[PDB]
């Protein structure tokens, strides 16, 4: 099944690359709502991204943001996404300035449903920013990420010092970005961060309850391998208590 360029209206502009640009579009017959991404073969790389579209377009998951499709011409690239009516995660963190410990372990429950359906399938995941997190018209977290496979704040130590711990650690920073409204180990300077990722040294203001101080504790070890299991984190009786959703 083919697809061309004209057979859509385009609207406006939802962001720019990432090598390219994504913007609202519309199917002119069906009249179906979507996002366009277009990316340019120049910066090109570009067999990682034919590998990509590869495994993204067989994950079918209400909690990652679906590719319906892709074609190309002589000059760009197209991917033909789901469309997300309520923005970003991140911009969302903006607004509330923090969420609220049934907000964050619903959203902690979905990207860990979504993670572990792909775990099922080999296919893993790297670290993950809120930026690229949007919100379906239900209010339902969408993973919008080429982080498939098989800023420093977001790291974990062994990247900046099956293998698939470090998306552990991005739930950790998650979660507490999410509670807090500032990530972990924020700090002045460039090699400060480092350090404090590194040395992996964080600490709670007093608003930050028990059950999330254990989950965070336990998901921001430098040992990758004493990181919990994705079961074990949807299992976890804080995330049990608040998520509205279940595994
Ligand atoms: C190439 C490239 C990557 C980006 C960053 N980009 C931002 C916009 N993208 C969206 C996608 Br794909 C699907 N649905 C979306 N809904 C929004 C949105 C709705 N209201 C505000 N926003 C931001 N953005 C969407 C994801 C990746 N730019 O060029």
């Amino acid at each position: 099944r083919q697809w061309a360029l004209e057979d859509f209206e385009i609207g406006r502009p939802l962001g720019k690359g990432k090598f390219g640009n994504v913007y609202l579009a519309r199917e002119k017959q069906s009249k179906f709502i979507l996002a366009l991404k277009v990316l340019f073969k120049a910066q090109l790389v570009e067999h990682q991204l034919r590998r990509e579209v590869e495994i993204q377009s067989h994950l079918r998951h209400p909690n990652i943001l679906r590719l319906y499709g892709y074609f190309h011409d002589a000059t760009r690239v197209y991917l033909i996404l789901e469309y997300a009516p309520l923005g970003t995660v991140y911009r969302e963190l903006q607004k509330l300035s923090k969420f609220d410990e049934q907000r964050t372990a619903t959203y902690i429950t979905e990207l860990a449903n979504a993670l572990s359906y792909c775990h099922s399938k080999r296919v893993i995941h790297r670290d993950i920013k809120p930026e690229n997190l949007l919100l379906g018209s239900a209010g339902e977290l969408k993973i919008a990420d080429f982080g498939w496979s098989v800023t420093l704040d977001y790291l974990p130590p062994e990247m900046i010092e099956h293998d698939e711990k470090v998306d552990l650690w991005s739930l950790g920073v998650l979660c507490y970005e999410f509670l807090v409204g500032k990530p972990p180990f924020e700090a002045n300077t460039y090699q400060e961060t480092y350090k404090r990722i590194s040395r992996v040294e964080f600490t709670f203001p007093d608003f930050v309850t028990e059950g999330a101080r254990d989950l965070i504790s336990r998901l921001l070890k430098h040992n990758p391998s004493q990181r919990p299991m994705l079961r074990e984190v949807l299992e976890h009786p804080w995330i049990t208590a608040n998520s509205s959703k279940p595994s």
